[PDB]
C-alpha cells in the first residue's frame, strides 16, 4: 500500500511473528525508516529461551537493559506478502511492549520512502 | 526522489535549516518515520537563545533534558523541493546534536512509505 505519513498518526501495520519458541501472534507494529534492527515484544516468547544481552543508543539515552538479542531467527508474515521476512536476528523488549518494522525487514519487503 | 531501504545504511538528506536566530547552516539528516517531530542540533543556535523545556520518551529513555523546544518556527529547504518546510515548533538536541526529519517536516513533502 501506499502509507501517508501524519505527525498525529503513527505510520502501523499488523504483522505476524514467529519467534521459533512459541506460536506465531498477530500483532500492531510500527513502521521505521530510522531502525536499523526490528524490535518485538518478550511476551511473543516462551519465558525459557535464551536471549543475548545487548546495549542500545536512542533518543532517551544509553542502555543496557532494556533490549536484548534473539538467539534464533524471526520470521514475519505482512497481509499483502506471501512470502515472509527472515529475521536473522532483531532486538526485543523486555520493557514498554515496543513492536517495530525496522529498515532490516523494510529491505526484504522492497519497502521505498517517496518524497516527490 | 526515491529512497531505498537498507539496514547498514541510514537514510539519510542534507538540509538547509534555518533557526531565524542566525544564518542558513548545512546538515545531514536522518529520514525518520518513527520520529513524531523533527530533532534538530544545539549547535545552529548561538549560546545565549530562549528555548523551552520538554519531556521526550526514545528507545534509551524518558528524558525531561537532553531536548529542549524552539521558540520561533525552523525553515528547511530540501535539495529536490523550492518551497520551504515551516515547522511551528520542533525539537532541539542539546546533548549528541543530531539530525532527525520527522512526520511533521515530511507530511508538508508529500512523503509517502510505500510497501509493493
Ligand atoms: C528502535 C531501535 C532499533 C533503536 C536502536 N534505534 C532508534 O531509536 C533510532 N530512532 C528511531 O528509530 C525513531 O524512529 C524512534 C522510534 C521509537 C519511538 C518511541 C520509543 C522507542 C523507539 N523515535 C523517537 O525516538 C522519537 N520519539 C517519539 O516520536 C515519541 N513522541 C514517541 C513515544 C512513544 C511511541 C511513538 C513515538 C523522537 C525523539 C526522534 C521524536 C531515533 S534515534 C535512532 C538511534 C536513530
Amino acid at each position: 500500500p501506499v502509507i501517508p505519513l501524519d505527525p498525529a498518526r503513527r505510520p502501523v501495520i499488523k504483522a505476524q511473528v514467529d519467534t521459533q519458541t512459541s506460536h506465531p501472534k498477530t500483532i500492531e507494529a510500527l513502521l521505521d525508516t530510522g531502525a536499523d534492527m526490528t524490535v518485538i515484544p518478550i511476551a511473543l516468547f516462551s519465558s525459557n529461551t535464551p536471549l543475548k544481552n545487548t546495549s542500545v543508543l536512542g533518543a532517551g539515552g544509553q542502555t543496557q537493559d532494556h533490549f536484548k538479542l534473539t538467539s534464533l531467527p524471526v520470521l514475519i508474515r505482512l497481509p499483502f506478502r506471501t512470502t515472509p521476512i527472515v529475521l536473522t536476528s532483531c532486538l526485543v523488549d523486555t520493557k514498554n511492549n515496543w513492536a517495530i518494522i525496522g529498515r532490516d525487514a523494510l529491505q526484504q519487503c522492497q519497502g521505498v520512502l517517496y518524497l516527490p
